[PDB]
């Protein structure tokens, strides 16, 4: 019924999802309404996320909305085995999710998941909706709508869509304002060094940190290199984001002429090979690499194990390869996401608007079934403006409104002079 | 043929054109380009801008294409009288802009504009399409479209559509991700601190700098008044960029609490009376007030002047206006937009995006005349990209391309474990 | 002889102390020559430490050099328990030190200290130097010589030399360029600021951050602080480091009006009782408190435990006192050393600089024995030029010199 | 008895001069409490300083205390003539500063600033006290004390020691806190961006500036070139300060390497050539070279003209050096103070700072003649902190005191 390391684990679960609930008081709000409202009343629903503190929240507010929801790992190493047996010890919500479990294992809870029959889909990568799509066909009737949570996973279903294989409402979240301009950029800007740091107390002032990708994470994640004290190369693929990163005050070069220079690796670019075997032969002996983004295909750990003699673990999270010349290259959390692999994920404070807007789509896709075309859509600009004014509201900050005079100013296309 | 202040004045204004010429590769590519294949021959263009050294390099690139052009002041404030003396005395391109023209001789300057029966017009507030589409509705047969450069213009054009008016095609350049990314954000960052400096001398180190507004402007503005030393308080009207501010590290209130605290009011929101009465009533003896939106209205001045007992001029630029109690107002180039109106407005790196997009905006109003409809058009993608990838090259800055295979993985929504 | 948590936990303390190493090149050259020339041999040490990877180090340093040393834990939250087993087990160095050890067993580890009649002393906090003048006078027959680490010990040192009982040569380790303008700044504002997001995971950006200080500790606290999106006041008691603070873009207040804004407050000031109960009482609902100065004794925890009704351990590190009108107070790591309690403290780059000190002012002590003055002696400029040199040379970072006509000019007037 | 420009530009002088006093609130009591006390009665006194609004204040305030003042500028194209016209004109003190003065015209004004036998000389730079050594031994009978500004004068000062001719009182003015920790850093930082900008107009953001030197100037620049979007390289020649920088999230390299990456650079060390002609040679086409630290000397502009074969003004303050191969070097201010010779020098917030010091060191030298050891004499701490502690309280910032019981804890050990 459930596929967890340890549930005697629950207590020490329960007290780290309460302490996340303290700054996730707009997910609080919505937890109380379908507490009340019950929008989720007989419908089935798989979610396919980090098991973190946050997450709990998330699948505490579902469940109270009356979702019957099952919750599996989106990633092996980014599991909270403490928060999965709170979640199947205190609120009865099946978990299958192990931290560090292997990809047997991790492709055996898909299964079981999909075997749930989920009317809604919540998914952060988009391994679930393309597993329903390419072997669960003949399920399709049972989906009102699915989710998604990642850039990642809005890039699969784009090619799905072109495709011709979309044939259901997806809500996209990450592309919500709530959601990518706070949790992309300030919450990986700090969780992603919160990973280095805790896997290696290594100083980050005076080093070289090659940030890969300026999109919404490598602006954060540049950001808080900056702020710690690095020394910041940029590479990117497209003129506009590199142009910025450059009058942000960053050095912005190919990866090859980075790749002899970094002293820490953070890819965040949403792509494949981004580090390749070329660029692991230049770097310097004891070069770091990790990756944010949200596949670790990012960097060729393959060909890196492949070349290397050795390979030993020298610290928690951090193995050191050393390659037949002697020289070694580091890497973080296996390559998988350093944030929540070697730290815990962002803080709650951006969760709670990436993961309100998650149960806000859920709500959307119900209200509104049989109403929806297929393919994607994007959260309404009503739900997402609303989020920032409880959020921004919960926050403690207050701000100014527009006068009559002023709205008359905007509307007079007349004057100036 | 012109009105002008002195074009005995030509020689300075040629040596400060070239100059400016220097970091404008990409319109030096278009002019080139224009002067092969005069995409303007026989076009009539009225040019409504900020008579500065950028605005001369457009002009002259224009006039390479074969335009038969006619520029006026945008702001009486802003017009550098060198630079109209060299346009006329050196290109024979007809201005009518004096520094420091009064109201009557501005709305003067728009009739003759208006008067050159312009096919394209290019508007910088968009007072002077205003001014066609209320008074000159028997000219509109003459108009191929025209374009507008700043926020404030846009806002007025989406008026004018709402109201059933713009009843042709209008380029929105401002929204061009190569504009208002780079121009109304880095570009009126360091501008504004720029016009305040040589307006005051005041050391930035340690005042509070209120930053009214945390849209592309306010952004660029808190960021490098942050980056002098100061202490900076956003004010704002919508929830999301307030969250912005407070996760930049700024402080976020209602201007009703910044007025007490501010050293530094600095306007940048496009909207009417964000500083009031009511706010002047509690600043700090001796507080500045200055504004970077495109009107002045931004500030209530004329309340400012009815209260005041006098007001002197103290140094250019700057005017002090003392209350009746005592206290005083600083007031930093009467209001008008402080980085052109105390100094030179936006360095010439990022006007060669914004004026080449207002070139290769003009030339896809007369390449597409005839199958454009009546009202806004985004610029083209491929020309804002294509802008964006000659700067980056200009800029001697190199990045990556994707791979056939990095290609491959962004199609295949299949794989991802 | 030994008093630790675990001899079977020494491998993963090895582990950590050898990554550790990677950044203490410098530490690794002098104790390279140490081993060569054994500048302790027959010469018997005390090290009153933070038991971390980085100590352990310095540790291996003085036992190459032929030391005689035993080590005690500077401060019962801050121990390493991993790096105690290793310590005994790799190396026969007696540790007693165990993590979150009482009040009793802590002196009880002074007073075994003190028994192994050290002629060195490294201190950090001054504790054990002040117990050996308070009780062992007898003792002073002994002593070539004492090192400080931190601030609050050269504060304690000034006023022992001042009461006229610093009979004996101290070297100022802490006031050394290479180890404050490094260690107290970029250490300390970098992992006080770990030791808060391990401890609770909160989102630093859109904070507001109280500093209690505007010092080599706290300009790096501020300073990482602003890094990481938080808005950040400082407090001051001198009006230079104030002035500083605000030309830095920091809001600079006193606390009893910085008490009703903060969301975090982080005192770094050497100081008892700098936040009081007169703040917690008009703090934020749920406002978070901790120090990253000395001891803990700079937050007045005995008043707000009178002022709470309840108190409640809701996450590592993180205890919630709850007021009579329902507002809670959060502390971290039981006012203690933030970085240290609940991490792991100073990176061990900036530990290099700062315990190559420490070796070369042993170093110092023992080669210039029955030649120093009683009091204070600080690092020697040399010294100091020399352990900066070669951290610019291990960083791989190559500067300019003056030519010979470069020179000529500096001397003409 | 003066020479300066054009009298007839004295109201818009005073008009600027008066705005300055605007932020000099701590100079504005000195001056009230001077005309009230007349410290200077009967003493002749001459500046040698940059002829500003803020200097004006300064000589303004000395004039209040009774000083027979003479002032000359420090730098041909640092004087502010309107200022120089308002000096004369509204306060009857005599003024020797033309902007763009040649050569012969400043030593000129040199020998008649001596020829007034001053009792007191306030320096910036060393240079007319190094006159008065060099020529008018004769005259020392008449020096109660000198005064120094700048770092650059504070070196020259210290081989006038070594080489045993500091035979008075010289007050070591740069060196006190309340100067070069806010003129050298946040002043200079400012106002060299400033100069660049109005010379230029160029966009900061996204050029890699390569700032020379990691002292107090060369922190506040780079500090500041970051602030507005700067990739910032430093370059150094001690280990210390180059180790901030890098910790400061700087690169830090030999010049040799920055000179084919800079796109603007800027040299504060106080040393001679610094950019030199193998520099040139490899810099970007269109590279902006410019100096803020002393003299001119500090960029080998000598080598440069000899490299080009042609120079051009192409703008205000801006020189384009051609070379044959068609590359240009771009020149600010030929080479002078950047912040001084293109703009208008530091605001005055920082120099009430500064000239406060130099007031209070001018009437330190009066009421202790006869009483001082020939040399350098450093700002009294009690000075240089009152100083602060005004300038804190003009700015509107409370801080804190400690309690007695935290005084009694700093005692206790
Ligand atoms: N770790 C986390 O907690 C977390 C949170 C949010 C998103 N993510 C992941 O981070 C990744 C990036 O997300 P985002 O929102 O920033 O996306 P984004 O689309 O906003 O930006 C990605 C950027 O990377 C650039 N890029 C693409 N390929 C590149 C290459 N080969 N080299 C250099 N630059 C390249 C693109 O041009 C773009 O600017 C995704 O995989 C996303 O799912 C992770
Ligand atoms: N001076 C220059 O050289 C220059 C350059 C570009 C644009 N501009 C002008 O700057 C102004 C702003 O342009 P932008 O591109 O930043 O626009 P924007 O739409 O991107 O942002 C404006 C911001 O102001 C906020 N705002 C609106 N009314 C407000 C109020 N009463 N109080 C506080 N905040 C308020 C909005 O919420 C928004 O976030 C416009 O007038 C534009 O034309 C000036
Ligand atoms: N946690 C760590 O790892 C670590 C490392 C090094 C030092 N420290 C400790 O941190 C403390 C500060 O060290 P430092 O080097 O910054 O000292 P410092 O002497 O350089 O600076 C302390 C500052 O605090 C100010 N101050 C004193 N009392 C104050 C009060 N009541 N309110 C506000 N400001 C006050 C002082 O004016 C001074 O500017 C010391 O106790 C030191 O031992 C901790
Ligand atoms: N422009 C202004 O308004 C203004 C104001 C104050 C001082 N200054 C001048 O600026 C200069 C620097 O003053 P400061 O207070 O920063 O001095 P400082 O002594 O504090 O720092 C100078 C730094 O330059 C470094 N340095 C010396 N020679 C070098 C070289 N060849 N290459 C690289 N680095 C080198 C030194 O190691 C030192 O760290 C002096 O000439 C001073 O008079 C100018
Ligand atoms: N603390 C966390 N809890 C749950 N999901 C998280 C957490 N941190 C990051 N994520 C999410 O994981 C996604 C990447 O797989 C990001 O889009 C982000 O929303
Ligand atoms: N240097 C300049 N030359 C011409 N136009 C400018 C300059 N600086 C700012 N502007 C423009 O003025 C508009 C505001 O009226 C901005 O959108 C911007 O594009
Ligand atoms: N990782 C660490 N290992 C040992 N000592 C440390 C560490 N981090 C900080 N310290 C020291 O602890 C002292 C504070 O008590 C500081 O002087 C600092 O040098
Ligand atoms: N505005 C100014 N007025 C007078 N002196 C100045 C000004 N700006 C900088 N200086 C001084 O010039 C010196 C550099 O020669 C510095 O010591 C600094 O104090
Ligand atoms: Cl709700
Ligand atoms: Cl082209
Ligand atoms: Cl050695
Ligand atoms: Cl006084
Ligand atoms: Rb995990
Ligand atoms: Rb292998
Ligand atoms: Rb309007
Ligand atoms: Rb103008
Ligand atoms: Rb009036
Ligand atoms: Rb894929
Ligand atoms: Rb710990
Ligand atoms: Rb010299
Ligand atoms: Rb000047
Ligand atoms: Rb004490």
């Amino acid at each position: 019924k459930y596929d967890i390391k340890d549930i005697s684990l629950a207590p020490q679960g329960r007290q780290r999802i309460e302490w996340a609930a303290r700054e996730m008081p707009v997910l609080k709000q919505i937890r109380e309404r379908f507490a009340q409202e019950k929008p989720f009343a007989g419908i089935r629903l798989v979610a396919c996320c980090h098991v973190t503190t946050e997450t709990a929240n998330l699948a505490i507010a579902l469940h109270a909305g009356g979702a019957d929801s099952l919750l599996i790992a989106s990633n092996p190493l980014s599991t909270q085995d403490d928060v999965a047996a709170c979640l199947v010890a205190d609120y009865g919500i099946p978990v299958y999710a192990i931290k560090g479990e292997d990809n047997e294992t991790y492709h055996r809870h898909v299964q079981i998941a999909l075997d749930h029959r989920p009317n809604i889909i919540i998914d952060d990568g988009s391994d679930v909706v393309a597993t329903l799509v390419q072997e669960r066909q003949h399920q399709l009737s049972d989906i009102i709508g699915t989710t998604e949570e990642t850039t990642t996973g809005i890039v699969r279903l784009r090619a799905m869509f072109n495709d011709g294989v979309l044939t259901f409402p997806a809500m996209n979240v990450n592309d919500a304002d709530t959601k990518h301009f706070y949790d992309n950029r300030y919450g990986t800007g700090q969780s992603t060094l919160d990973g280095i740091i805790r896997a290696t107390n290594i100083l980050l002032a005076g080093k070289t940190i090659v940030v890969a990708g300026y999109g919404w994470c490598g602006k954060g994640v540049a950001m808080r290199a900056k702020g710690m004290g690095a020394d910041v190369i940029v590479t990117e693929i497209s003129p506009v984001p590199a142009i910025e990163a450059a009058m942000d005050g960053f050095r912005v070069m190919p990866m090859a002429e980075a790749a002899h220079q970094g002293d820490i690796f953070i890819t965040v670019t949403g792509n494949k090979h981004v580090i390749r075997p070329e660029h692991f032969a230049v770097m310097k002996d004891g070069a770091i690499v990790c990756n944010s983004g949200h596949f670790d295909i990012e960097i060729d750990l393959k060909s890196l194990k492949e070349q290397a003699k050795e390979v030993k673990e020298v610290r928690n999270f951090t193995e050191q390869y050393i390659l037949p010349n002697g020289k070694s290259i580091i890497v973080i959390g296996e390559g998988r996401l350093v944030n929540l692999a070697a730290a815990e994920g962002h803080p709650s404070a951006v969760m709670d608007m990436s993961f309100a807007n998650q149960a806000l789509a859920c709500e959307h896709l119900v209200k509104n079934k049989g109403q929806l075309e297929p393919g994607m859509h994007s959260i309404p600009v009503e739900v997402d403006q609303e989020i920032a004014r409880l959020k921004l509201q919960a926050m403690g900050i207050a701000i100014d409104s527009l006068t009559p005079e002023q709205v008359e100013y905007i509307n007079s296309w007349a004057s100036g002079t």
